[PDB]
Formats: C-alpha cells, structure tokens, sequence
C-alpha cells in the first residue's frame, strides 16, 4: 500500500497528480475492471510542474501518465490504450503474475534467452523469425558483453533438441569464438591445427572486378582491359577442353566461376613481354631463345612486340604467389588447380564443408588473414553466399526452407559513411533484398557512429550495451523505431553483461541480463601475456635461427618431431617422450603443446612418480631447457 | 629523434647513433636489409621509367652471384625473390651499371 499520489488535474496528455518504484520500472493502474500498465518515468523531481513550483519549490510528489498499452479483457496486454486516466485513479507497483501475464505468450514462435532485472525467473522471450528476417546488430563499450552475449544466443539458438536443423555463419577476426563450442562448431582457420579445416576460398570464386580489387590495386590503363581479355580467352578455353553442362560459348560470360589456372596466365603473359626474338619483327613464341617457377635465361636484347605498360603488376603479381600468407588463396591445397586448369574437386563440396556439414555453427576466423586485404575479402564472402541460396531458392536447401544467419564482427571498420570498399555495397544488398530469401543479418561493432546511418537504421532490433562517449549515443538514440525516455536515460551506465533489447522482434523493449554460458565455454583469445611471459628471468637466445625463419619464409624449424604418441595424464593433459632423440612432448589445456629438446629420461621417470602436477613441473623444466613450442 | 633520453639512462640503454663515443654504438643499417622497394626510394628518390626496371635486373644479378659464390641455407634459385636480405656490393652495382 505505497500510496504515492492520485490525478488532479487532466490538460489533454500532461496530466498532473498530488501526492500525500525504480527507474526502468512499470505501473500499475486499475480503471473499474482494465489494468493500465506503462511506463512513467517522470515522477517526483522532474515531474514537478513549472507552474505550480512558486507556491512549494521545497517538495516533489507530481508524476504524468502516459501509458504504453492496455490489458485487454482477460485476454492478454497490448499496446495502445483505449482511454487515458481520469480522476481518482490510484496507481501500485505491478506484480510477478502481471510481469509473466505481460511478457508471457502463448506463441511458440518467440524463444528464451535472458532474464529480466526485476526477478530472474522471467524468461525474456525474443522472436526468432523475425531475428533472421529483419537483421539486427550488437552494440556497447569494447568492456560490455559484446562477445560474451553472442555466444549465449548461438549456443541457445543452435540446440538441437529444439532446432535440429538450425543454419548460420559467423564471422570472427580475433578467432575468439572457437574456444566456446569445442566441438559443436566447425570452425576453420588459416594456419591449420589437428582438427581444423582450412579456411579456403577459391580465386576463380569471384567476379573480375574483385579479382582484379586484390592482386593488382584497381590498374586503370588499357592494360586493365588486356587482362580481362586475356583471361576471356583462358576462360573459353577451359570450356572447349572440358565440358559443363548448361553454359556453351555464345552465353559465355567473364564472370561466371569456371576453373582456370592463374598459374598459366602469368607464364603465358609475362614470357611474352620480355624475350629475344630471332627474327625481327616476329611475335611467335617459336622465335624465343615449367614443373618450377625458375624462368630459363634469355639473350641480351629483339625485344618481344606482344607487351604493354603492366611490367610492374606482372613482377608485382608473381610475388604474390610466392609468400606462403596467401597459401589459403592460390595454393588451395585440394582445390589446386593443376597446369592444364583442371581441379579435383568443385565448389559444391565447398559450400557443403561451409554450410553442409552436420553442424550448425560455422566459423571464420580471420586473425592470420592479412589486414590489407581483409575488407575485400569480406565482400567476397557475403557475396558468393547470396549467389549460392539466391539461385536456389526453391531448391529444398536454400534459405526459404532453411534460413540463413550471418554474423560479422567489428562491422563499423566496413560500414563507413564515406567507406569505398566491396563489404558494405555487399552487405548493403543482402539487408534490401535478403529479407525473401531468408537471409537474416547480425552485426557486431563497438562504435556506432563509423557505421553508415543508412544501414544501422534498417536494423530489425539492436541489442544496446554500456555506452560511455556521447557520440555513439545520440547516433544510436537517433535510429531507434519503438524507444522509451524511462529505458535509454539508462545506456551509459548498464552493468557488464546485461543488455538492452528494442526493435519488431520482441512485444516490447526490456532490460535483459543475457545468461552467461557454462563456465569452460566462453570466447578466449590466447594472445600472449606479457607479465608472465616477462616475468621470467633471461635465456641466451639462439637468434641464428630467427633469421634462418626470416630468410625461409617458414614458421617451423627443422628440429621437430611428429610422429610421437601421447597418453592421458598447471592443468596438464597429455606428455610424451622419446629417447631416441631425447625430445620430450607436453600438452596442456586449449591445445597448447610444446616440445622440449635435450632432456634425459630420467626426470620423465621422476615425474610420472612425482605425483606433483602443476607445483612441481616448473621446478626444474619451465626455464631450463630449449623449447621450440608447437 | 631529438637525441634527448641517452642522458636519462646512464648505464641501463645501449645507445646507437651516427657520432660513434667512448661507449655509444653507432647506428647501423645495413644497406642490404632492406626490401626492394623501400631501397629505391631512399637512395634514387623514386625511379619510374626502365632506371626502375633496369635497377632491379642489376639487383637481382648480383644477388644471384653471391648465392651461387656462397652458402646460405634454404634459398635457391627458384626461392630467391629480390626482397630477400642476402648480401650484395652497393659499388660493384654503381660501378659496374656506370662503367658500362
Ligand atoms: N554475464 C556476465 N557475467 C559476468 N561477467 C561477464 C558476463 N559477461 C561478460 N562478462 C565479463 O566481462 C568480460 C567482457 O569481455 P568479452 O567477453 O571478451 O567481450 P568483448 O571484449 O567486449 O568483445 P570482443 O569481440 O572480444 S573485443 C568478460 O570477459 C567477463 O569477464
């Protein structure tokens, strides 16, 4: 009976109370047999009227109804309100049963996943087809939730008890991701590790722009125009070798993927550019005087006449199958396309190790990728994607009967306003036109205001973290469709963890705390740790083999072991040995091995009777032998 | 680049710089560590005609004569690319590309 104050004076919609209840917090009104629930989040101190404040300036006790919905006749609460209170009515706090009754639903369209402040035992139920029909995005302080929330709704969303036949993609560029679904994702990198794939996206998966967007810089000269006639030409002769069903010469279009080997285009080009002819005059190959790259030497200058001004791209190109960065790219290791063009496999496969697989989640993580090319690449995966379930919509593994869910991290370093790259024009068309083709959007960034203002506002719902900078807030309280002034006076000052969920993909915008995954599955990153790795006292280096590395473009010396067994066991896993070359292995936790040569057997004795795992590991191996870790 | 912190660490740094002291390394930059590219530009301030293109056919000749006249392990002829650090003659290059 927390009797507060009841109407007085009614001017239209700023109504005035007398008096004789947290912030984000609703009320309650009953009105003879409807309840009238909202939100009134001018009470007491700014509720005090201007006018009236001359008479008692000493005292705050006014507060103006101005609901947000109605409870039907028993039936169920919706928006709006049929009419406005009157004199005499008294407003309560609501109660748990008008909570379950308000957010409660009978629909089992909508999903749980977090609670609600007030009393955990809500569940905060949230569309899901709408979640993969009207895009969304993620946004709060690089401190907040922002990938501790993710992960909560992957992991909830792709239970298979309830949705057996769930379909999404991720996009991580720290790898952060992996860690949290050890093996219930099909996670695939750059550098390879025991149980992951490779990263892999065939070249001759993409259009000619974005091919030439890559390795050549954007050449504008009518040299540009040489390339994509003479790549026409390798093109069209793949086809007459080997045929494809559907696609003959005369449709034949430059952009259609269709196997070629990049590797005959720069030998066939470059060869002709520099090389003595015998006869003056003549362009054949036959006047000129392959398993390995090595160019056989060449007469001093005549000069070849079948060349142009694209000297540089040719040797700038040429580097850029050398370097084994890019391995993922032209080196494909099945994909590898062979002298004559032909490959061993096609991209179907492709698209069945990325989408076809059994599991539900599949991860791209991009930390090994180079920055330089990391926005082209984007755009190339969204791309082919699109290409792939727009052309099979009706067949029965697109996304009408199987929607898709794409979700980038750190979007707002690719939503610029003034951004002239490939990855907004491609997300651009996914959010206009995916929303037939159950093609949903989920964006991670934590700033805003980079973000293009067309894009965030297209955004179904928006999941609003802590936010300190003012910038970011106004731009993001500026988009909002359905926003309350009790919910988002409340942004920069949110707990971590918790979050703000407003859009069409729920009834009605509330403050969540998103429940945190089991503990042993949370994203991790394992970047080094300075003051451990400090701490440490000082080891005569061996830099003679730094540079070695350096010169040979590699990452493993030559000093490893392979083929050494393991048995199950501070946490330690696994440990090997081997006398042969007194090379000892030991596995910990996360998949860390390391491998320290030149120790007896004996303290392997010692430490299988030792007993002592943890405390007495570093006692004599942390800092006393060399290691070349795995 | 103002040489102001030497004087702050009296026997916790090892100072390089171009005036050699009692105990004060000089900075070195070996003009052969460095990429094709970056060399280029800080020794000819940017080449674009066949002086660019011709440079690199000089460097690369003598790149290869070292490798073949001395050992270092790993590199061949196939995995010798221009940028990588293998010693070579700044005046056996100007001499010999002038002379002729
Ligand atoms: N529900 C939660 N309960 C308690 N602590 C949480 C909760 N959620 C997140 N945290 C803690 O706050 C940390 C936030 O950092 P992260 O989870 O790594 O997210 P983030 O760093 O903002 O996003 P990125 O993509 O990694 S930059 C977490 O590591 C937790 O320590």
């Amino acid at each position: 009976s927390t009797y507060i104050g009841t109407v007085q004076d009614v001017n239209g919609a700023n109504i005035r109370v007398v008096l004789d209840g947290q912030i984000g917090s609703f009320v309650r009104i009953p009105i003879g047999y409807i309840n009238l629930f909202g939100i009134v989040s001018q009470v007491g101190a700014g509720a005090v009227p201007d006018k009236l404040l001359e008479v008692e300036p000493y005292g705050h006790r006014w507060i103006s109804v101005q609901l947000v919905g109605e409870e039907g006749i028993k039936k169920e609460f919706e928006r709006g309100v049929s009419q406005y209170p009157t004199i005499g009515d008294k407003v309560h706090i609501v109660t748990e049963p008008d909570l379950k009754k308000i957010y409660g639903t009978q629909n089992k369209k909508y999903i749980s996943l977090g609670n609600i402040a007030s009393v955990d035992s809500i569940p905060a139920l949230v569309n899901i087809d709408t979640l993969v029909t009207r895009h969304s995005a993620v946004l709060g302080s690089t401190g907040s939730g922002k990938s501790t929330t993710v992960t909560s709704i992957l992991q909830r969303i792709s239970d298979m008890s309830q949705f057996p036949s769930a379909r999404i993609i991720v996009f991580d560029i720290h790898g952060e991701y992996a860690a949290a679904f050890k093996g219930k994702a099909k996670v695939y990198k750059v550098t390879p590790s025991n149980n992951e794939l490779k990263l892999s996206i065939p070249y001759w998966a993409l259009t000619c722009d974005e091919f030439l967007s890559v390795a050549f810089g954007g050449l504008e000269g009518s040299g540009r125009n040489a390339l994509i006639d003479k790549i026409y030409e390798l093109k069209l002769q793949t086809l007459k070798r080997q045929e494809y069903e559907g696609i003959n010469e005369d449709s034949l279009t430059v952009d259609t993927p269709i196997p070629f080997s990049i590797h005959k285009l720069w030998f066939d080009l470059y060869r002709a550019e520099i090389s003595t002819h015998y006869v003056q005059g003549s362009h054949s190959e036959e006047n000129e005087a392959s398993l390995k790259v090595v160019p056989p030497i060449y007469m001093p200058h005549y000069l070849s006449n079948r060349g142009k001004n694209i000297r540089k791209p040719l040797e700038g190109l040429a580097s850029l199958l050398k370097d084994p960065r890019y391995e993922f790219l032209f080196n494909a290791d099945d994909w590898s396309v062979n002298l004559d063009g032909k490959t061993n496999k096609d991209l179907d496969a492709l698209l069945e190790t990325w989408v076809g697989s059994e599991e539900s989640i599949s991860i791209f993580d991009l930390s090994g990728m180079p920055s330089s090319i990391l926005d082209t690449l984007i755009g190339i995966l969204i791309r082919i994607l699109y290409d792939s379930l727009f052309w099979s919509r009706n067949q029965p593994e697109g996304g009408r009967e199987r929607p898709l869910l794409v979700v980038l991290e750190e979007a707002h370093t690719y939503l610029g306003k003034d951004s002239r790259g490939i990855a907004i024009d491609g997300v651009r068309k996914i959010v206009k036109e995916g929303r037939k083709y159950g093609i949903g959007m989920m964006l991670v960034s934590q700033r805003p205001s980079e973000i293009d203002s067309t894009i965030l506002s297209q955004c179904g719902t928006l999941f609003a973290l802590r936010m300190n900078n003012s910038s970011d807030r106004n731009h993001v309280l500026g988009a909002v469709s359905d926003s309350f002034e009790g919910l988002m006076g409340m942004l920069p000052t949110l707990r971590t963890g918790e979050a703000i969920i407003i859009g069409e993909s729920v009834r009605l915008p509330m403050r969540t705390i998103i429940s945190p995954p089991p503990f042993g599955r949370r994203p991790d990153s394992l970047d080094p740790d300075v003051t451990a790795k400090w701490s440490n006292n000082r080891v005569q280096g061996d830099y003679k083999e730094v540079l070695t590395l350096w010169r040979q473009k590699k990452v493993r010396s030559q000093r490893i072991v392979e083929n050494i067994k393991r048995l199950p066991v501070s946490n330690i896993l696994s440990i090997g040995y081997e006398a042969d070359s007194m090379t000892l292995e030991i596995e910990f936790n996360h998949g860390l091995v390391y491998q320290y040569y030149d120790v007896p057997e004996t303290l392997h004795t010692e430490l299988l009777a030792a007993e002592s795992h943890g405390k007495f590991f570093n006692s004599q191996i942390k800092n006393n032998y060399r290691f070349s870790r795995i």
